[PDB]
């Protein structure tokens, strides 16, 4: 029993991290077989970080413009290229701590863990989901830029995001390992915002759920609820839709605890329309919204990965 | 910017985790040099757990009534020995992933980390408080006895914790590395309670500077109070006692900010008497307490380890 906020063991990401090094510049870079990637602004100075061109600040550069450092070794570029915002920098010798990988571009209510890094040093681990306006709730400081989130499946780490930047808000934002911006967010130094966001309606759902497995049953109620008339008090209170594709999604937990999804759903609805009146769940006086049901399930039953 | 529970990167300790079978029991252990770490009711048969008199179950074992599994490939074990709650296998071969490491018995209201295991395969990390009573609010299932906890300094890896058992009230109760148990638990399957817990009121200090540090002022108000005023307001609400040490122990915080410990006392006061109002800290409606003056340094300036 028992429920936390899990990240993935870190190990075989640790393995990959490096530091990159352009002029004035250092950051974080990952470096899979041969190539080493990292965000395109490593190639930035402080006097082109407004409104800068990439692809005239880069054909300024020379492979030796680029110091990758992997520990107390210097790895030596033997090619660049833009992708997007990400540069790939080709060394000359492959990471042999590479472990099995794909790269993948996630969906905003999904969660995943971040090894935060500077220097190319591992810092921490921790759980972050993507925001429906697909920014982050990072912890994140200056040099932090490169690292990256992932998800563990088996033996398989699959990369989805990668550090760029930080919003006024304090919030985060950066790109799939493509170098693709999740969210409208570029680049470069100007002003931009996040836009207003909205609790993760399936997330909360699949956590009720867990607080159900773990034994807590307070909050149920003898009521149900349409998806229809569900979604109209969920618009109320910012929460975003439930679709009948997120329904299908908690099946597996729907079966595992006899609660119906809307019986669920019509237990959440009392929870959005009273508060929670002085009462935990899970040891939160809020409603959490950053598991996902594939990782209550996960944590719940235990899942592990070699 | 930016608060999250964040934990050490996990793979010094992934590369020592190792499955434990005896007869029918299969744990995790922890393998270092050519020892392997693990709880000894190992050796506990279904019908021996109600009161096991482990000595005389031990020397009924052989060597190799210990199979110790590392990843795919067997360790043979060529002594045993018992030291407190845990037993130590000799092995035949020395774990060339060994990190530098040190056993450390903490304090509670110190925090770690833990890599949940199953199987010998780490499953996820997370971190934790040792409370003022002994348990730790782990998230555990069957078969993660002998999961660790620990810590981080450089390069130094201090294991803290080896998992056991779990309580009824569903916390969790485990040993310092050399098999000691914190608090009065003992590992035999009779009745045990974890006796009244209290908020960590030192590290609810920690927390409310990390607020500060972040931009987040609202809760801080112009009156002040004597630690001893404080603490008569502390008791009654289960926060335990503010010591003198926990004073000079948030100085650094204390410096950083420009806010007198004991003004941040009389917020913290008013915080107890008040409620928080509809409002959040750092993304909590509860006061956090699992967060040390350490981590809160640690996490808002940025310290790595190699």
């Amino acid at each position: 029993s028992g429920f936390r906020k899990m990240a993935f063991p870190s190990g075989k990401v640790e393995g990959c991290m490096v530091q990159v090094t352009c002029g004035t510049t250092t950051l974080n870079g990952l470096w899979l077989d041969d190539v080493v990637y990292c965000p395109r602004h490593v190639i930035c100075t402080s006097e082109d970080m407004l409104n800068p061109n990439y692809e005239d600040l880069l054909i300024r550069k020379s492979n030796h413009n680029f110091l990758v450092q992997a520990g107390n070794v210097q790895l030596r570029v033997i090619g660049h290229s833009m992708q997007n915002c990400v540069l790939k920098l080709k060394v000359d010798t492959a990471n042999p701590k590479t472990p099995k990988y794909k790269f993948v571009r996630i969906q905003p209510g999904q969660t995943f863990s971040v090894l935060a890094c500077y220097n190319g040093s591992p810092s921490g681990v921790y759980q972050c989901a993507m925001r429906p306006n697909f920014t982050i709730k990072g912890s994140f400081l200056n040099g932090s830029c490169g690292s990256v989130g992932f998800n563990i499946d088996y033996d398989c780490v699959s990369f989805c995001y990668m550090h760029h930047m930080e919003l006024p808000t304090g919030v985060h934002a950066g790109t799939d390992l493509e170098g693709n911006f999740y969210g409208p967010f570029v680049d470069r130094q100007t002003a931009q915002a996040a836009g207003t966001d909205t609790t993760i309606t399936v997330n909360v759902l699949a956590w009720l759920y867990a607080a159900v497995i773990n034994g807590d049953r307070w909050f149920l109620n003898r009521f149900t609820t349409t998806l229809n008339d569900f979604n109209l008090v969920a618009m109320k209170y910012n929460y975003e839709p439930l679709t009948q594709d997120h329904v299908d999604i908690l099946g597996p937990l729907s079966a595992q605890t006899g609660i119906a999804v809307l019986d669920m759903c019509a237990s959440l609805k009392e929870l959005l329309q009273n508060g929670m009146n002085g009462r935990t769940i899970l040891g939160s006086a809020l409603l959490e919204d950053e598991f996902t049901p594939f990782d209550v399930v996960r944590q719940c039953s235990g899942v592990t990965f070699q």
